[PDB]
Formats: structure tokens, sequence, C-alpha cells
């Protein structure tokens, strides 16, 4: 029983650009109201409750690359 | 039993931008009210609740390369 | 029984920008009103409760990569 | 020539109101935009341009008596 | 030529109010832009310009009389 | 020639209000921008450019009572 995992990447994601700007990020204020009773959360549970938030992402690049490799043997 | 993974990539995920800009995010505020009772959440739960978020993304590239490799034996 | 994981990355993720800027983040304030009773959370639990927050995030590059490898015998 | 004014007033304007209130003025917020290039407003001119306003009145009684009187002799 | 101006009043305004309140003003924020360029404003001008104004107001009576006598001879 | 301005005023602006309360201005932030380029203001002139302003108010009373008189002779 013979396996050979041998995966090859030359790859390039690649970006070029000029001037990058001029960017207003001006919301006006937003209005929230949040009221939670009883929560019983047990297990492995990722909660967010009442967010009011504001980003700004300006990457010059900001190019992603996203590789997994798996190998299970049974 | 012989298992030869051999996947070769070699791609270009690429941009050229010039100027990028003159972008405004300018959003009039928003009025949210949530009211949650009886959360019972046991296993493996994402929530969200109650978001009011705002958001400027401005990558000069932003070019998304996702590879996967799943090798599997039984 | 014979396992050989000879993965190869040759890649390369990639930025080029000219000028990055004139990025004005000026979010008007935000109101928010949180209210939480009875929160019964035992067992691997993540939250967060009334958040309100204002980021930016300008990376002269910001390229990422992530890669995960996993070998799992049984 | 005898001229007799005379004008007799007893009147009453009245209110009675018992609880006031639960009153939510909670509007989402407005987009305006104006330009004016050439405006010459002479003599007696009143103006508004780009209004945006939010009232709440709850006056408790607001009841309003206007009387005018005029005697012109010629 | 005889001119007998006796007016006469005797009224009331008048309120009863119980209890006033519970009352919330709470607007999302607004998103405003003017641009004014050539204004020639010479003689008895009132002008407002870019007004962007939350008001609450709650008088525990808030009654309003106006009177107004104008005797005119020629 | 005879005049006679016997104005006769026994008027009573009045209110009555038990608790006054419980009141909330809570707006969020607003969002303005003003540019004015050539603005020849010359005679009696009364301007307002670019307000943003909130205002609260709670008088108990708040009864007002206007009166003019004029008597003029020619």
């Amino acid at each position: 029983v013979q396996i050979v995992y041998k995966p090859v990447d030359l790859s390039k994601v690649t970006s070029k650009c000029g001037s990058l700007g001029n960017i207003h990020h001006k919301p006006g204020g937003g209005q929230m109201e949040v009221k939670s009773e009883k929560l019983d959360f047990k297990d492995r549970v990722q909660s967010k409750i009442g967010s009011l938030d504001n980003i700004t992402h300006v990457p010059g690049g900001g190019n992603k690359k996203i590789e997994t490799h798996k190998l299970t043997f049974r």
C-alpha cells in the first residue's frame, strides 16, 4: 500500500494599483436597542449581541490565498 | 495498491487598476430594536443578534485564490 | 504501508501599490442600549454583548496566505 | 363722530388630560444634498435651504388663543 | 371726533395634565451636504442654510396667548 | 380730537402638571458638510450656515403671553 501526496503550486496571486485614495467613510449615527432575557448557551456557542460597528479597510494589496491539505488514512 | 496525487498549478490571478478612488460611504443612521426571550443554544451554534454595521472595503487588489485538497483512503 | 506527504509551495502572493492615502473615517456617533437578564453560559462559549467600535485598517500590503496541513493516521 | 370699541372676552380654552406618555420619536437617518448657484435675494426675503430637522413636542396643555384687534380711522 | 378703545379680556387659557412622561427622542443620524456659490443678499434678508437639528420640547403647560392691539389714526 | 386707549387685561394663562419626567433625548450623530463660495451680505442680513444642534427644553410651565400695543397718530 503506497500513497504519494506531491502537490505542486507555482501560482501567483498578484495586484498592481496606481494611486489608491480619496475614500470617505462617514455614516450618520446608528440607533440600537437590545434586550435579552434567558440565554442558556452550553456547548461550543459563538454569540454576538448588539454590535454597532464602523470599519474602513483599505489594503494596498489585499490578496488572499487559502490552501488546505488533508490526507486521512484508515 | 498505488495512488499518486500530483496536482500542478501554475495559474495567475492578476489585476491591474489605474487610479482607484473618490469613494464615499455615507449612510444615514439606522434604527434597530431587538428583543430575545428564551434562547437555548446547546451544540455548535453560531449566532448573531442585532448587528448595525457599516463597512468600507477598498482593496487595491483584492484577488482571492482558494484551493482545497482532500485525499481520503479507506 | 508507506505514506509520503511531500507538498511543494513556490507561490507568491504579491502586491504593488503607488500612493495609498487620503482616507477619512469620520462616522457620526452611535447610540446603543443593551440589557441582559439571565445568562447561563457553561461550556466553550464565546460571547460579545454591546460593541460600538470604529476601526480604520490601512495596511500598505495586507496580503494573507493561510495554509493548513493535516495528516491523520488510524 | 363717535366710535366705541368695547369687545368683551370671557372665554376659556381648556384641557384636561390624564396620563400623557409612552411616546417614541425614532426616525431612521435622512439623506439630503443641496446645491445653490446664484441667489440674489434683495428685499424682505425669508429663506430656508437644506433643513434636516427632528422635533418632538409634547406639551401637557398646548392650548393656543390668538386674538387680533385693529381699529383703523381715516 | 371721539374714539374710545376699551377692550376687555377676562379669558383663561388653561391646562391640567396628570403624569407627563416616558418620552424618547432617538433619531438615527442625518446626512446633509450643502454647497452655495454666489449669494448676494442685500436688504432685510433672513437666511438659513444647512440645518441638521434635533429638538425635544416637553413643556408641562405650554399654553400660548397672543394678543395684538393696533389703533391707527390719520 | 380725543383719543382714549384704555385696554384692560385680567386674563390668566395657567397650567397644572403632576409629575413631569422620564424624558430621553438620544439622537445618533449627524453628518453635515457645508461649502460657501462668494457671499456678499450687505444690509440687515441674518444668516445661519451649517447648524448641527441638539436641544432639550423641559419647562415645568412654559406658558407664553405676548401682547403688543401700537397707537400711531398722524
